């Protein structure tokens, strides 16, 4: 299937979603966006997108859509979606854009809404004016499960640990430049009051 | 089990000597990790547990855990000579056997871990020559999709909090050593305006 590893991220941003649940109340939380793009391990000629949303305060709430090349031509049907595979991702992040950009006394409004009905959930970002609204996109994003869920935290878990790695990097390198220029500042103020004493020569 | 009141006890890489069946013997270099707390359901009840986990395969985890309770029926299986508060502490001290044991060691301890598929074997063995005597075993069970997806979002957060302090060291450090090449700019042009001050005044008073 999709190697997480081969990925490429072509977005990856905190929006505000308006989040509609079955039998719990509406309510508006900023949920992370990323946008990958790769290949298929099996035939790495069949380009695949992939989009994931999840919550920096729920570590287990997951949302996911995938779309190979191939495949594209039947999500492109039933939706009207004019544009092709390629420039896909690019209508995607324009629109997540304006919704992060979005003001309260704003007509037209563009606002982010994930409808979760159990096992489905639809992603839409619609262009409000006054009373009516207007889809510019509508998704349909699977919710969970455990096993996918379990391969996510294990991918960004190694990615969290990989960037760890170089902060504690820089970190090093940075306190062994500081503690140089500390020697060098001692020795310049030793060689300042070694100056002023060969000054007295009277 | 509360792991927000939890405490980590141990937390190390131990070399493990894995036997799994229909698969070949291997030592690998597992991380174990001892915490110990209360139940959520009634905080008078008293739980250790222990997670065996890889830094190479992050989908590998077998977990132990015992409650004050459950602690009578694991000590009569065993002859474990010491109480519920005790038991960490032998756990400890046989870890950091295998962890300092050396090649041509003799009483040589090793660490091994035995999987029948659904269920597992911790064992600690201490090697004279041809005898070995076992110190500890205990009973693992190898983690499911449910257990092993609620370890590894406690493993992210832990580490995205870390990695969050180790980015404030690192601006308090890049800022620190910006203030000391402007420290020893100033120093450097005193040092060279000292010196016209001083060469000036000595050719003057000639």
């Amino acid at each position: 299937g999709f190697d997480l590893s081969t990925a490429t991220t072509l977005f990856w941003r905190p929006v505000p979603v308006h989040v509609k649940q079955q039998d719990r109340e509406d309510v508006l939380e900023e949920l992370t966006f990323r946008i990958l793009t790769g290949v298929a391990k099996q035939n790495h000629n069949l380009r695949i997108l992939r989009i994931h949303i999840s919550s920096d305060s729920d570590l287990f709430f997951l949302h996911t859509l995938e779309v190979s090349e191939e495949d594209f031509q039947s999500l492109k049907n039933d939706q009207g979606i004019l544009v092709d595979f390629a420039s896909f991702p690019g209508k995607i992040i324009s629109l997540l854009e304006k919704c992060i950009l979005a003001q309260p006394g704003d007509s037209p409004r563009f606002q982010a809404v994930l409808t979760i009905r159990g096992g489905e959930s639809v992603f839409k970002i619609v262009e409000i004016n006054d009373e009516k609204q207007l889809p510019h996109i509508t998704l349909a994003f699977r919710p969970g499960n455990d096993s996918v869920v379990k391969q996510f935290l294990a991918f960004r878990l190694s990615e969290v640990k990989g960037t760890c790695h170089d902060l504690s990097d820089d970190l090093s390198r940075t306190r062994d430049d500081r503690d140089s220029m500390v020697a060098q500042l001692a020795q310049c103020r030793q060689q300042l009051a070694q100056l002023r004493e060969q000054y007295d020569k009277h």
